[PDB]
């Protein structure tokens, strides 16, 4: 009902497996909430401009604005925050990408971010981290941080399955629990909530799969198992055996010494990639102490979230780090951080992020020159140091930018 | 059986929620897989040395070894890795130390050292972290890190709760969950792993309850609650909750601003305690863009595992962070790393954190005289760069000790 498609513009299709881009490809953009309606705008004039540039006028986007989010009830009404035509419009048209998005509080609502992956099955959330010079980092060595998440997107505790304390459900689930199943270590049941931790064999493969995939095609080193399974045998640790016997099972993975690790031959430049494990905890150091022995990671919904965000955080590029929601049939590219309200509207807040998930968008589509421009000028803009405040209060010799200004910084940078 | 209990010495007992430490204490020490046998006894001279130093010779520590892990099969037999008479000998003795503890594959055995936790009911995880001048460490500012970790003990999923895939019982509460829960968000419910993730309220009021009494006796300035509750409501929401309902209800918490921070004043000093919350994921992130924000943490079981050493990475503790199991009957301190086979038996190991966690164990028997001894000594010898390799390998100038060594470093320098 109030969606405008555009009159100009194409569907992009999937076939085959294989997506189908017009030149005039249709995209949905959801703005929003808070600083959203900074950076988005900053976000459609950089892609037009990559787009421009890398085809000389032969494609172009037509951008379709789709709403969730407090935009979506002051457009669809009081309690209509993820109304379903976002939903049938991103499978219709396939591909689109938003700004940060906030849930309400003290309605009952969960997540609209985890309700648009799991309702969309966007079952990789994929986040590539990697330093851009010039960037004010709080370790020393930010270079040596290269790495690609691949997070699990619609099972483990971040599923949101749970019953609240004395609730009649969590008693229930209790009883069922400590007297059906025999379960004696539960600490105190009264006053007690409880949540579920699924973990399938079907998700955790197709995960994998994509990231051994995603290792092979871009040719990087190793692919690594994330997991806290000796705690958790039987979801963290399958997840960990699960992404080992896929790796023999479709990828020829032979082991390495006496094991566990496996290398993988990569069919196209011949380069063995290491499959390996680490346990989560000793991971997040890992990363800070020895960040150039890893590359793809593989891991579960909650820990990706953790090692996402602190990886994000020790290149400096928190508020530039770039996301994409992806599943077999629809893609969902996202600005990772959060809404900012304190200072939203005042065309300050850091576009970086819905940037380069822009950027990753297009590779996505197979437009990968453009993609390759946007890469470039952030590139340059930050080397430059010419940036945002979120940057430039924390260094010396910085050009201070408004956000807009930021994006025109890139676009000049291309 | 084969224990000796020391001619010479004197049970602790606990007399009104009080210790009662004779000068005479028995204590028991468990050494520890792998290089446990190098850094215990390092630590048991230093920790005599000062005891020695401290009381002029009034007191004396009159250690016990007790058994767990592989030297337990050795002197209990086969598949011994925790006899019950451990368990008996620390709550007969009321405090005890352990070296490193790895717990057997391929046995169906769980964790031994949530073992120890769950069965002495330590609720407490208290893991103080903070930078010792002279630490090699990957991040710029490290001295800004002055943290104090309470991490919850005997529940959430930590608490090793769960079924196997494809197993009867898996099948068994996934169709429970499915037909009498109604659950429909679990996306493959075939081959699943299922996981319980309990938090009651008695078990998070006493672990914040343990924090902000903490914090005023050492007149800390906050206490931050962590959690992923925008997720994960009725678990880890609401820790946040009871959390800080227990600051207004027995520390008199009062609103700051509109909230949700509260101030507890500290009846001690006066100062005003800032008590107030931050999500997980973006805490992993503030301990290392704004550390010098934080200062007391309270926070459930793995999401403490995660910041505990995540911390412990970014000051360069890795190897030297100390740890406490505590309840309100016993207590077991803890050396925090893993056993480094590689090196076990070569002297090599730094035997820092089993040292440290021994000042913590002083400490909590009120010999504080002897404790701030040996941090004085840790102070001037990592200071003086005369470290172990873990150390000396990541820096010019300093000079290499063996395990033992830097015990008699840290002796030299109280
Ligand atoms: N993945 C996501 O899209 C996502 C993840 C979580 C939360 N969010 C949402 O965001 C809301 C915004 O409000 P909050 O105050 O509660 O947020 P908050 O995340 O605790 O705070 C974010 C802070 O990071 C900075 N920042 C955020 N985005 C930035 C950008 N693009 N460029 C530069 N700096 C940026 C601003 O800090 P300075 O003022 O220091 O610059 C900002 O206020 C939350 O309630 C939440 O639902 C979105
Ligand atoms: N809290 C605990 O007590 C705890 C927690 C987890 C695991 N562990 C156990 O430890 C076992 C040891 O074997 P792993 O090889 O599997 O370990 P791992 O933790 O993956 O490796 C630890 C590495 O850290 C270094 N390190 C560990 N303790 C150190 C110390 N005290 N001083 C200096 N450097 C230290 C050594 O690295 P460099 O060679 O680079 O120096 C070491 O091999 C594990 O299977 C596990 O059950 C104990």
């Amino acid at each position: 009902s109030k969606v405008v498609v555009p009159a100009q513009g194409k569907k992009i299709t999937l076939q085959n497996g294989k997506l189908n881009v017009p030149e005039n490809p249709i995209i949905p953009y959801i703005e929003g909430d808070g600083i959203g309606v900074d950076v988005t705008p900053a976000m459609l004039k950089v892609v037009d401009a990559a787009v421009e540039k890398a085809y000389k006028g032969e494609r172009k986007i037509s951008w379709m604005e789709i709403y969730t989010g407090e935009k979506s009830t002051q457009v669809y009404g009081q309690d209509v925050w993820l109304p379903a035509e976002t939903l049938d419009l991103i499978r219709e048209y396939r591909v689109a990408i938003k700004g940060p998005l906030t849930t309400p509080v003290g309605g009952g609502i969960r997540s609209l971010n985890v309700a648009l992956r799991q309702e969309l099955d966007l079952y990789i959330c994929l986040r590539p981290v990697r330093y851009y010079q010039g960037t004010p980092s709080p370790v020393k060595h930010p270079e040596l941080t290269d790495m690609v998440i691949f997070r699990e997107n619609s099972e483990d505790i971040y599923a949101g399955i749970e019953w609240k304390a004395d609730s009649a459900d969590a008693e229930k689930v209790i009883k069922f629990l400590r007297e059906e199943m025999g379960v004696k270590k539960i600490r105190f049941p009264e006053h007690c909530g409880i949540g579920i931790k699924p973990c399938s064999e079907e998700g955790t493969k197709r995960l994998v799969r994509a990231a051994i995939e995603y290792a092979i095609a871009n040719d990087r080193d190793s692919v690594t198992l994330v997991h806290k399974g000796n705690i958790m045998k039987f979801t963290e640790g399958a997840f960990k055996d699960w992404g080992y016997q896929l790796a023999r099972e479709e990828f020829g993975g032979e082991l390495i010494d006496g094991g566990p690790w496996l290398k993988v031959k990569n069919p196209n430049t011949g380069k063995e990639i290491v499959i390996k494990d680490v346990i989560a905890d000793a991971f997040l150091q890992q990363i800070l102490l020895r960040p150039a022995e890893y590359d793809v990671i593989a891991c579960m919904n909650l820990n990706g979230d953790y090692i996402s965000d602190a990886l994000a955080a020790q290149v400096g590029g928190i508020g530039i780090a770039p996301g994409a929601n992806i599943g077999d049939e629809c893609a969902l590219f996202e600005a990772t951080h959060g809404t900012a309200p304190k200072y939203a509207g005042q065309d300050k807040v850091n576009p970086g992020s819905i940037i380069l998930s822009a950027e990753m968008m297009l590779r996505h589509m197979g437009w990968t020159e453009a993609a390759d421009l946007i890469v470039k000028g952030m590139e340059g803009a930050i080397n430059a140091k010419t940036v945002t405040y979120d940057f430039e209060r924390l260094m010396d010799g910085a050009k201070l930018l408004k956000c807009s200004e930021f994006g025109d910084a890139i676009i000049e940078n291309m």
